[PDB]
């Protein structure tokens, strides 16, 4: 009868209460969403299902007879920069996909990763400190924000270059208004340039940040990384690299803070603040939806997808499955969160888990041991919320220091 349109605001606006109708009525329904046709999946089952069917496709690159593939992630993109932004290991299919990540597991590893505590926990001390003592401050612009920059530029080594305005770039690409299309392509052009000459600045000039290391890396049979292939993965770090966990922190800071019995008990118990992270993540998933495509027809929870359909798979509605994670829509930090698609699953798994993960901790026990009266600033069913399907966040957070 009624083709759900992801632009209203039922999917902005205690959204979650319109997917768990959506996936009540089917878990697989026909919707659209920047005027084309898309498929939806919002059971568990059936998102699982479908991120682990190779059919669906996440490189937006290839080319088929008689269709224009169009993710809605790229709108206003045009074809050059569209490509910078997709050809990497999430916008790629075996084997390319394979060989792409192999090469990069080579030296962004947990070693590396486990290497830099000490320099995030002195970053997190730092912004810290500069808040003050007392007062109402805006928890995001100064830290949820800067914190996840400051690590990810110090692993790929940038500092020159716009190194405050990429945040710019970023932030309006987060968006996908119609309205706002050649804006939006514009950003998505300076971010290309800007990774361009950061790759030739730092061939000429190595050092060992990950970048560096990511251009002499080679296998013997998988080879080593294409000029492009280099630029577009930079690009993806740094963008994937900072964003997710600046929302994984502002989101964590206000879901602790309006569930004090919550906040409470992480306080008193310190060994479950992992836990709490992970139950943070599944609460509400950052990547919302997540993009594939139909090279083939494929039946999902007994719908057939005809071929050449676009799949927006509900990370975060999947989440809230009461099939799967009982009392769904409750904040719970000692729940079984295992299952939860907030990373992925199957190939194209999260490689920087293990970086998001050590953030997350390190951010929000830093905070609320250091603030013991720290309170929300505003009102709860004030907070905004930023408008997309792409990444999930909150934009700005006034918290008061000192209660
Ligand atoms: C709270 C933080 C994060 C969340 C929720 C998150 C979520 C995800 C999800 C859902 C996917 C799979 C998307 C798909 O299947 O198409 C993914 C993939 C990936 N993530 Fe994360 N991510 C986070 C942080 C990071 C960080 C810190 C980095 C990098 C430093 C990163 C790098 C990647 C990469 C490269 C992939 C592509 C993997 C592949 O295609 O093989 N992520 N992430
Ligand atoms: C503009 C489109 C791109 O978006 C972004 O880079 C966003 C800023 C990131 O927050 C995204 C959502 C990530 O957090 C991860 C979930 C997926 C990421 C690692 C990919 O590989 C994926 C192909 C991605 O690059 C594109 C969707």
């Amino acid at each position: 009868t009624t083709v759900p349109d992801l632009e209203s605001d039922s999917f902005h606006v205690d959204w979650y209460r319109t997917y768990a109708e959506l996936r009540e009525t089917a878990p697989v329904t026909p919707v659209r969403f920047l005027g084309q046709d898309a498929w939806l999946v919002t059971g568990y089952d059936e998102a699982k299902a479908a991120l682990s069917d190779l059919r669906l496709s996440s490189d937006p690159k290839k080319k088929y007879p008689g269709v224009e593939v169009e993710f809605p992630a790229y709108l206003g993109f045009p074809e050059d920069v569209r490509n910078y932004f997709a050809t990497n290991m999430g916008t790629s299919d075996p084997p390319t996909h394979t060989r792409l990540r192999k090469l990069v597991s080579q030296e962004f590893t947990v070693r590396r990763v486990e290497a830099m505590r000490p320099r995030v926990e002195q970053i997190t001390a730092e912004l810290l400190d500069e808040v003050g003592d007392s007062g109402v401050v805006d928890i995001v612009d100064r830290f949820a924000h800067p914190l996840p920059i400051k690590v990810i530029c110090e692993l790929l080594g940038v500092d020159e270059k716009y190194r405050g305005e990429f945040g710019r770039w970023s932030s309006e690409i987060l968006v996908m208004d119609p309205e706002r299309a050649e804006q939006r392509g514009q950003a998505a052009r300076e971010v290309v340039n800007f990774i361009l000459d950061l790759v030739e600045r730092r061939r000429t000039e190595p050092g060992d940040d990950l970048l560096s290391a990511l251009i002499r890396v080679q296998d013997d049979d998988d080879g080593r990384l294409s000029a492009d292939e280099l630029t577009s993965i930079a690009l993806v770090l740094l963008l994937a690299g900072f964003e997710a966990s600046v929302s994984l922190i502002g989101i964590g800071t206000y879901l602790l803070l309006t569930h004090p019995d919550q906040l409470a008990l992480v306080r008193r118990d310190p060994s479950a603040l992992p836990n709490a992270v992970e139950e943070i993540l599944r609460y509400i998933a950052p990547p919302e939806t997540t993009t594939r495509f139909a090279a083939e027809e494929v039946e999902i929870g007994g719908v057939a997808i005809p071929q050449y359909s676009t799949v927006l798979v509900a990370n975060g509605a999947a989440n809230r499955d009461p099939k799967q994670f009982p009392d769904p829509h409750r904040f719970d930090v000692t729940r079984d969160t295992r299952g939860h698609l907030s990373f992925g699953q199957g190939i194209h798994f999260c490689m920087g888990r293990p970086l998001a993960k050590l953030e997350g901790e390190v951010a929000l026990r830093a905070l609320f041991g250091r603030f013991p009266a720290l309170s929300l600033g505003i009102d709860a069913d004030d907070v905004v919320w930023r408008r997309s399907l792409l990444l999930r966040g909150i934009d700005h957070l006034p918290v008061r220091l000192d209660g």
